[PDB]
């Protein structure tokens, strides 16, 4: 066997952050990575037509201070996603340009319903502890409904229900009927709430890394040298003896004091355990699927949309639209003009049947209509990745919880199993599902092992992160009217009382 | 490498039934079984205290002609589950004895509501094709709601909603909010409907095998001999070369022309595939959990409940009861007297933390209350099995589909992947979830390979089964009033 202190299973950002912390603390680490590359759900493609493109995780923003600190220490820099010109909301076959993070509503009744929808998502979120969502006072009631059921109760207008549906589909690459309401409300609150999660400027989609996010995992592999073993899918973990034994598919055995599992929870099923996992984890890892998304980047000669005072952001409602959301993906130098779009949830399954050329044609026709621009029919290059086909991801962006699962099984997501500790973005408490959460979880799992070894005290396991000096976070604020305007049923109760 | 015609992954009833059919046709088969035993979600324990006890699947009944025929060929006999005396429905802390399969209602409004609930489950089932539930005319609408949401819509009384809840929990060992309404309605319809699935006499729980259901898998292993490889968990399947390569955790390599996957769909995740699975199967096998149950058998000196004209069936409402449903587990001679109970769904998760002795005390005190007998407090033995803990099952009885999954991914369950064909009870079209479905699916997957080999024509892949002579089915009937009484909102529209 190859002997070390800690085997890290998985060389995504989470495993690589865990391994780096352990290596920096003076332990002997090995990373066992299934693929011929590091980065996992991040993947930066390089070729002469695109220079570089993120086909996986890409965006970082204010309050994501751990990924910003890690990337900065590795010599990386960010740039701002283009949001100079107008956003577009495309609904019922027409485009409505706007500014500010939320598409505006003019109809007074529709305005109360929209305002109440976002307000109520955050009001419910404030009842949910980030580190223990199952402790919310109505956890059971909220976990036993889908997001579809919650929207049917909350939204008194079709306008608000349709926009809320797109919000769920885009945030968690799943249908409203697929996901627990408790879990979704937790997921949004642990990113800092509705405004922070949806925003480009001042939110999650503010920035990208110059040269691609895959550099985070690659530059850590460079620091670790031959400690990263590529094409070593882990098949077996045996904790019955004094040291843990970890076996790979390519017939190698690693011996360690502790293991960090840094893979999506359900991909733990690809490992045979001796002794068997405890009942709750054994069943949990069959109950937690990942979402479905194709990330598609269409290249153009020039960022022509900016000449029409459009930034490239399109929020597109409607079953026929393949893509519900786009961002400008033009390089910071202004060249390699491109539109990034997501094909979400059922559409990632429905349109996976088409050829690459057929998907490009449908996307160009959609963009031509939404942008009112024949130039959108003149692409120069196309790249795409359907994350649903990845054996060693299971989907993207992250793991969702169907109704009933988070209250029954969520307590064991990051509960150690003897000498196995659990990393991966799914186990984070702040920007779980993101590159930020991957760093939080990898460093927390590593510190749990440092504590087990008597190297640090228990109060150093969870560590706060200083605010980025490069990416300052503007606070989330509301107006008096946003806070106190009635809901639709609130207004009807007021009318009822006046008339009585 | 060990060379054969077909490798069957899994030595449950489905894999054993598939391997027996291929063997009988003259092919060289190997069965690779992860555990140190065969039988999978069937497990018969033998000891002097119980003689034998089914800790997994046990019951068979009319219309399950394939498991009855296979068991009869292997030399097995059935006996009837005791239903001579009265059933009990325990409601709001009191026992109400009854006869007939459905617990009766006396309040006129509650009566209409209960009648409508069962009738409506079967009306909806008649629009769901057994072999393609995703082709139901309302497939998306019904797949996008949980059973909890359907029961909220349908049930005007708490009485009906709570008994419907017990029905779901008992049939599919899952909460109403965990499961798709389309999938659950399919599940009931593909067992022959509400009457057939809930009934002991003339239904799914009519009979047990003399000596235990484990003998089905054990006696096929006896026939196959050293073709069955125990403690061979499959870790890797490679389809890139002329022959399929199957690798096990204990470092053995098998080469075959074809493979049958006879494991629960989600346990496909324990295998690394080269080339990778197609996208839809890759995601499907992450979306299909199994239910949660503890099967508990309390032994007594005598079947003392029979003296009070109770058969031992208990239907026990409410959150506090650990067990919602029991059957008499006494042997056909009246000895090894016992009550079988299930701890279902969230209760299996909640009560798993207790000791075996703590569960025994809770069950005995519940049974004393429900049977109104102090005799229930004097057990002579106890056996139990928590199926949630099994690495190579994932739970029991079967796989459930959460909302949205059956319409998006259902078509992929039995779609071959190059030279891998899919067996397992989850792929059956009649009593999927049962030992009957295990036999149907194993034999169908085996005949798909015989067709691939040019040995049989396409029309022989799916084969009908003659009715058992020993366990004939009687018709399910309804009354004029059951068919035509209004629903509660129906009685209101007339007002
Ligand atoms: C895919 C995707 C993700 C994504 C996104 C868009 C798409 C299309 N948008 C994001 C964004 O703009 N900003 C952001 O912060 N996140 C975004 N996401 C999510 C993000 O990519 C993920 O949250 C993050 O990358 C997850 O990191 P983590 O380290 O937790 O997980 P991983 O990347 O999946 O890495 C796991 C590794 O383990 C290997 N593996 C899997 N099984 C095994 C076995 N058995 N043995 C050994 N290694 C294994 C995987 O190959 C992977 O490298
Ligand atoms: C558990 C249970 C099941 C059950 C029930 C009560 C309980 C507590 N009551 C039933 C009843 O009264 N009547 C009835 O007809 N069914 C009842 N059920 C369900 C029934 O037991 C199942 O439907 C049936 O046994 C399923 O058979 P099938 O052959 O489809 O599946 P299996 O038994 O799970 O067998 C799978 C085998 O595969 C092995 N395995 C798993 N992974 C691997 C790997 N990687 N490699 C090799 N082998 C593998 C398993 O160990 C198993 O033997
Ligand atoms: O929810 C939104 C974006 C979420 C988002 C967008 C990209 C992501 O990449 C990984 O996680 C991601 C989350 C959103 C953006 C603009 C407008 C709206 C609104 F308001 F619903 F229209 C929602
Ligand atoms: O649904 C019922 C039984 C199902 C059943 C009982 C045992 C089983 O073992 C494997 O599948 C099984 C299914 C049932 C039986 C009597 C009454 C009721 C009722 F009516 F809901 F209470 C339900
Ligand atoms: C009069 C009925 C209008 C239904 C409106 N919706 C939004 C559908 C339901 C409100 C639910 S709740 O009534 O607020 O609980
Ligand atoms: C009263 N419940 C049964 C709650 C709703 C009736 C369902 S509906 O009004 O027919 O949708």
């Amino acid at each position: 066997s190859n002997k070390c202190d800690v085997v890290v299973v998985g060389g995504g950002i989470s495993g690589m952050a865990a391994a780096k912390l352990l290596h920096d603390s003076g332990l002997n680490v090995v990373v066992l990575e299934a693929r011929d590359r590091v980065g996992g759900r991040t993947y930066t493609l390089r070729n002469q037509k695109v220079k570089y493109v993120d086909l996986g995780g890409s965006y970082v923003g204010p309050t994501q201070n751990r990924i910003l600190r890690l990337a900065k220490e590795l010599g990386l820099e960010t740039y701002k996603v283009n949001e100079v010109e107008r956003l577009i909301h495309h609904v019922k076959g027409k485009s409505y340009p706007f500014r500010g993070p939320f598409p505006p509503v003019w109809n007074p009744i529709t305005y109360l319903d929209h305002n109440n929808f976002w307000r109520t998502m955050d009001d419910m979120g404030r009842e949910i502890p980030s580190d223990a969502p199952w402790k919310a006072p109505l956890a059971e009631e909220w976990d036993n409904m889908t997001m579809k059921e919650l929207l049917d109760k909350l939204c008194w207008t079709e306008s608000a229900k349709q926009l809320a549906t797109l919000f769920v589909n885009l945030c968690v690459t799943a249908e409203t009927h697929e996901v627990s309401a408790l879990w979704f409300l937790w997921y949004v609150k642990q990113c800092g709430g509705t405004t922070r999660i949806i925003s480009t400027t001042n939110g999650g989609q503010e920035r990208k890394f110059v040269g691609g996010s895959g550099q985070v995992s690659e530059r850590i592999m460079d620091l670790l040298g031959d400690r990263v073993k590529l094409e070593r899918p882990v098949i077996y973990i045996d904790q019955t003896r004094e040291n843990v034994l970890v076996e790979t598919l390519n017939h190698e055995m690693y011996e360690a004091k502790y293991v960090i599992s840094a893979i999506p929870p359900t991909l733990g099923m690809k490992i045979h355990f001796n002794p068997p996992l405890p009942m709750m984890r054994n069943q949990m890892i069959t109950r937690v699927p990942l979402g479905s998304v194709i990330k598609c980047i269409v290249y153009y000669k020039e960022p022509f949309w900016r000449k029409k005072d459009y930034c490239g952001t399109m929020i597109i409602d409607g079953e026929e639209a393949p893509v519900a959301y786009t961002l400008d993906d033009t390089k910071p130098e202004g060249n390699y003009a491109a539109i990034m779009g997501f094909i979400l949830a059922h559409k990632a399954r429905k349109l996976a049947r088409l050829t690459k050329e057929e998907r490009l044609k449908k996307l160009c026709e959609l963009y031509a209509k939404v942008l009112g621009s024949l130039e959108a029919l003149e692409p120069v290059h196309y790249e795409e990745k359907n994350w649903c086909e990845e054996q060693y991801s299971g989907g993207c962006y992250t793991t969702y919880f169907p109704p009933g699962i988070l209250t029954q099984y969520g307590r064991v997501l990051r509960q150690p199993v003897d000498r196995i500790y659990f990393a991966g973005t799914e186990t984070a408490t702040h920007w779980s599902g993101y590159m930020e959460g991957a760093v939080e979880a990898g460093e927390r799992a590593a510190r749990e092992i440092l504590h087990a070894m008597g190297k640090i005290p228990e109060d150093e396991i969870w560590q706060s992160e200083p605010e980025s000096v490069d990416v300052p976070a503007q606070p989330i604020t509301t107006t008096f009217l946003e806070r106190h305007l009635p809901s639709v049923p609130g207004l009807l109760r007021l009318i009822g009382l006046t008339t009585i």
